[PDB]
């Protein structure tokens, strides 16, 4: 039901009502994201955000929970003058959906973060939150964007691109 707009007013509650006891939380977050991302499409600012904010509490994994909150912060911050530090949340979403989402296409969100570096003026909270991650990063998957990451060396604020360059 993710397409076909008109059923989204009754596609939310038709799935948000069962929520059984599933002998383990290997799929609870994909519940609390997917109906939550039905609230991402239509303008529902608050219950999608807390639904993602509790689905991220369930496993701290299955990075589509980390991703679609990034797509929803794209849907928010594509609509306002983007001087504010509200995309630091988005770069933390794409970055902490980049590493652990393994063995599939990361080029959408990694090609997103290569643009989100250069909205940098003038808050350094973007590169501070970029520096704030610890864990795994897709060492092999940056390679395809390495021309676009070397002709972005020439611009200012490349002192965090060097962390991507150094392990390649």
């Amino acid at each position: 039901h993710y397409q076909n707009m008109n059923e989204l007013t009754t596609g939310l509650d038709v799935i948000s009502n069962t929520n059984l006891v599933y002998f383990g939380t290997v799929q609870k977050a994909e519940f609390f994201t997917l109906k939550g991302m039905f609230l991402s499409k239509l303008r529902a600012y608050e219950e999608a955000n807390q639904a993602f904010a509790t689905a991220v509490q369930i496993d701290l994994n299955l990075a589509k929970a980390w991703a679609q909150w990034g797509f929803f912060n794209d849907r928010r911050l594509s609509e306002e003058p983007n001087n504010i530090s509200f995309a630091s949340n988005a770069i933390s979403c794409y970055l902490q959906a980049a590493g652990l989402y393994k063995n599939s296409k990361i080029r959408e969100l990694l090609c997103r973060i290569l643009w989100l570096i250069s909205i940098d003026d003038a808050s350094g909270m973007l590169t501070n939150a970029f520096d704030s991650f610890r864990g795994e990063i897709p060492v092999w998957y940056w390679i395809t964007f390495i021309p676009q990451l070397l002709t972005s060396l020439s611009h200012k604020e490349a002192n965090m691109v060097r962390h991507i360059l150094i392990r390649i």
